[PDB]
């Protein structure tokens, strides 16, 4: 989650798909800051 790519929840700090809209977890948008 440090590359433009992969990318980690700012949630539950566990790197969804490498491409994933939102998480499935806490259901976080990809980057909603
Ligand atoms: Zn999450």
């Amino acid at each position: 989650g440090s590359s433009a790519n992969d990318w980690q929840c700012k949630t539950c700090s566990n790197v969804n798909w490498a491409r994933r809209s939102e998480c499935n977890m806490c259901n976080t948008p990809k980057y909603a800051k």
